[PDB]
C-alpha cells in the first residue's frame, strides 16, 4: 500500500483524523533502524521526534532487541506470578542507580505511572490534596492540573510552576497536601528552581514527586533527579525500555509500600520482556562515552539550527538540554510550516519544537537534518514572508512569557493577573466545604 | 534469583507489594512456561489454570504469537514516529469485520485505560455527564467506587449492581444526563438475555451501552458476550487480546470512537506495533476451525471432573458458567482457597478466586493432572479442616448464593425492602443534587 491507500483504510477503521493523520506528516513508517526511518514507498527520513520521545537509544537497538526477544522466546512474557527474575534485577539496578529509589514498581504507561504516584502519596500520608505543575497524562484530573487553580472534585491544585504560589499554598494548607508532582521544565528554569521546590516541600513534610516520564533520560542519564534534585518519588516512562511499553514509580520505601492499601493493580504490570529491555537500556546508558556522544550530537544539531535561524534574521531562542532542546520562535505558525516542509527533504522534526536526538545519531544524520532545515527554512521564508519576521531582532519578553503559559502552563509573571490567580486559588481551597472530597482509596471521607 | 526464598527476599527489599506480590500468591515464582505448563525457579512444573490471571488465552509461548511479535520487533521496529502502521490497520480491519458493533477501533495498553477511554469517548460523543456502571473496570477510584451501588457526584458514576429494576428507573429519572452504561458481564448468575435487556433499555433512551469485555472477551466465547448476540455500542477488550503481551482495544460505533480527537485521549505507547502483530495472530488462531471448540472441551472436562470430585467428598457445590471461565462455588469463602493452596504442592496453579481458566494449549493429560491434584488436595483439606469442609451432601443455600453474588461482584439480586430503598435513595440523590457541582470533564460540560 502507499500513503493515500493506507490512510483511507485507516480513516474507515481506526484513525483519529487529527491525532493520527492531519496532525502528522504525510507518511507512515514501515521500518526504522538507528536514526533513520523508511516509509511505505521507501522514502527515508532522519527522526528527530524520538518516536515522540518513546525512544532514547535509537530504533531497533540490537542489545535491547536481543534482551526482549530472548525473554519472549526462551522464557515467556506474562506469567501467573507477578514477580520474575528480570523484575527483581531491574528493581535492584534502579535502586542502586537512583538516590530516591528505595523501592520501585512498574506499569505500562506514564499516565498510569503518575496516577500511581499520586495514589501512593495519598495512601501513605492519608492527606487529600495534590499540587501539580506540568503534563502528567490524559486523565481529566491530570489535564486540569496543568491549569492554575483548584478542582475540588479531583483534589488537585495546579500551581503553574510558580514558586510564590507553591510557597503560599504550603503555608496556607500544607497540612492537607499529600504530594507535589512536577514535570521538570528546564528551558525556562534551572536546577536550583527544582532544588528550592524540593526543599520547600521537605520543610512542610510534603512528598516531592518528579514526573520524569519525559525528562528521565533526556535531561541527563539519570534525569533531573540525578543532576542533584532530591525527591521522594520519581516517575519514568519515555525511553525506559527504548520504545517498548514500560513505566516505573521509584521512591521512598513507605510510599511504595502503600501499594497494597492503595488498591493499585494491573494485569500487564508483571509483563517481563520490557523489563529485560530496560535493563539493557540502563547498561547502554552507563557505557562510557555513549551518553556524552548523544549529547554532542544534540548540541551539534541545536547549534546548527540556531545559526540557520539567526542567519535568516528570524528572532529565536534555542536552548535547554542537548537531548531535549527547544526551538522557540516569534509565533506558533512558523515552526510547523518549516517542519512540514522539511519532511519533503527527508527529516521528521518534532513539530512542537523540542528536538530529540537519540544515541544512534552520527554527524552525518545531524548534518542531513541541518541541510534539510536550512533548505526548508529558506523555502518557507521565500514563499511566506509574512510568516516570519526577518529583521534580525530577538524574541520579545512578552512572547517568551506568553509561550511559557501556552506551552506548559507556566505562570512566570509577577503581574496583577497572576497574583490575582494565586489569591483566588488559595481562598477557594481554604474556604471550601470540607465535607466534599474526591473519591479516594483508601477513603479519607 | 535462584530459588524462591532468595527471590522474595530480594523482591521485598526493592519492588514487592507484600500482599499483592508475595503473601497473596502461591509460594513459587515462574521462570519459564510453555503451553499449559509453567516451571518455577527450582524446576518444579505446574499446570496453569489462572491463564496468567486471564492475560493468556492460547497458552504460553504460542509459536504463531512468538513468530509474529519477534518478526515485528526484529525486522521492522516497535514504536515509530507515525501512530499509524500497517499492522495497526490490518488489525483494525480484522476487528471491524469480526465484530458487529465494531465500526472503528482504537488501542491502548491496559484494560483499565481501555474502560477509561470508553467512558471518556461516550461523554465526549454525547456531551452528557453521568455514567451508570456494573462490575470491575480497573483500579482508578471512579472505577472501583462504581462497583458499589450508589452515586458519587465527584466522579459522575452511579453503580447499579447489575439490577435491571434499578437501571430502568435510573434511565427514566435522569437518563437525559447519562453518557453511557458500562457493564462487565457476569454470566454465572445472569444469562445473555439479562444483558440484551440492559442493551435494549439503553437504546430506548439513546444511551450508549458499553460492554467491558476485558475479562470475558475470549472466554465467554471466541467473540465474547457481544458475539453471542448481545448488541452494544462499545466493547472493551484486553485480557487475552495479545496472548499475554500488553494490548487493549476499544471498538464500537463510529460516532463514539470518532470523539477521540476532542476527548484528549492519547498515550505514547498506544501506537506500539509488536502487540498488534501478536493480536492479529491471536485472532487467526481463535478463528482456526476446531481450536476454540477443543479448548471448550478441555474446560468442560475440567469442570465436570472438579464437580465430581467435590460431590464425591460430599461437599455442597455449584460448578457452572462458560467452559473457558467456569466458577467453583463452595459453601464458604475459605474452603476453595485452602484446597487451591494445597494443590500447588501437587503441580497446579488453580485460580484462587474460583474461576478456572483453561487455554487452547490444554490436552487431556494437562486437565487430568489438574484433576488428580484437585482430588488429592481436596481429600487432604477435608481431612484436616472440618471447620470449613462440610461433607454431608446437599446444595448451596439460596442465602449463600445471594450473599456470594453481592460480595464477589456487587450484584444486588434480592427483591426486598432494603434493595428497593437503596434504589430509591440513590435516584433521589442524583435528581436532587446541586447541579453546579460536576466532575472535571474534557471537553468541559460546564
Ligand atoms: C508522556 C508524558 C506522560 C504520559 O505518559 P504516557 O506513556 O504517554 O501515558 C506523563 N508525564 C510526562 C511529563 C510526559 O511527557
Ligand atoms: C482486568 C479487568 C480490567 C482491567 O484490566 P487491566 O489490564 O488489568 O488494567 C477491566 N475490566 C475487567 C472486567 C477486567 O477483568
Amino acid at each position: 500500500m502507499n500513503y493515500r491507500e493506507l490512510i483511507e483504510r485507516a480513516r474507515r477503521t481506526t484513525a483519529a483524523e487529527e491525532y493520527d493523520i492531519s496532525g502528522r506528516y504525510p507518511s507512515v513508517i514501515a521500518h526504522a533502524e538507528g536514526a533513520w526511518m523508511t516509509d511505505l514507498s521507501g522514502n527515508r527520513y532522519v527522526d528527530l521526534t524520538g518516536a515522540d520521545a518513546a525512544v532514547i537509544l535509537g530504533y531497533r537497538h540490537p542489545a535491547v532487541n536481543e534482551a526482549i526477544t530472548r525473554q519472549i522466546r526462551d522464557y515467556g512474557t506474562t506469567f501467573a506470578s507477578t514477580l520474575s527474575v528480570p523484575r527483581v534485577e531491574l528493581a535492584e539496578r534502579m535502586c542502586e542507580r537512583y538516590e530516591c529509589a528505595e523501592k520501585v514498581v512498574f506499569h505500562k504507561t506514564g499516565t498510569e505511572g503518575t496516577a500511581m504516584a499520586v495514589r501512593l502519596a495519598r495512601a501513605a500520608t492519608g492527606r487529600e490534596l495534590v499540587l501539580s505543575s506540568g503534563y502528567h497524562g490524559w486523565h481529566e484530573w491530570q489535564m486540569a492540573g496543568e491549569e492554575f487553580g483548584y478542582q475540588q472534585s479531583t483534589g488537585v491544585v495546579g500551581f503553574g510552576y510558580n514558586e510564590k504560589a507553591l510557597a503560599k499554598m504550603l503555608e496556607a494548607f500544607g497540612e492537607q497536601v499529600a504530594g507535589v508532582i512536577v514535570s521538570p521544565e528546564v528551558l525556562y528554569f534551572d536546577l536550583d528552581h527544582y532544588r528550592r521546590m524540593s526543599a520547600l516541600c521537605a520543610r512542610y513534610d510534603v512528598p516531592f514527586m518528579l514526573d520524569e516520564v519525559y525528562t528521565g533520560f533526556r535531561a541527563g542519564p539519570k534525569g533531573v533527579h540525578g543532576l542533584g534534585v532530591p525527591a521522594d518519588v520519581v516517575v519514568l516512562g519515555k525511553g525506559l525500555a527504548n520504545g517498548h511499553s514500560l513505566a516505573a514509580v521509584m521512591g521512598r520505601r513507605d510510599i511504595i509500600d502503600a501499594y497494597d492499601v492503595s488498591g493499585i493493580q494491573g494485569t500487564y504490570t508483571r509483563e517481563v520482556p520490557p523489563m529485560a529491555a530496560a535493563l539493557a537500556v540502563f547498561e547502554v546508558l552507563d557505557t562510557p562515552g555513549v551518553y556524552e556522544h548523544a549529547e554532542a550530537m544534540g548540541r551539534r544539531l541545536a547549534d546548527g539550527m540556531r545559526e540557520i535561524l539567526t542567519g535568516e534574521g528570524i528572532p529565536n531562542w534555542v536552548g535547554g538540554p542537548a537531548l531535549m532542546f527547544d526551538v522557540v520562535l516569534p509565533n506558533d505558525d512558523l515552526g510547523w510550516e518549516i517542519y512540514k516542509t522539511a519532511h519533503d527533504f527527508g527529516v521528521y522534526f518534532e513539530d512542537s519544537g523540542t528536538q530529540l536526538v537519540t544515541a544512534a545519531f552520527d554527524e552525518a544524520a545531524v548534518d542531513h537534518a541541518l541541510t534539510a532545515f536550512r533548505k526548508a527554512t529558506r523555502q518557507v521564508v521565500a514563499d511566506r514572508p509574512d510568516i516570519a519576521p526577518t529583521s534580525g531582532g530577538e524574541l520579545t519578553e512578552e512572547r517568551k512569557l506568553d509561550f511559557a503559559e501556552e506551552a506548559f502552563g507556566g505562570l512566570l509573571r509577577d503581574d496583577e493577573r497572576t497574583n490575582a490567580l494565586i489569591d483566588e486559588t488559595i481562598e477557594k481551597v481554604v474556604n471550601r466545604d470540607r465535607s466534599i472530597k474526591p473519591v479516594l482509596f483508601p477513603a479519607q471521607n
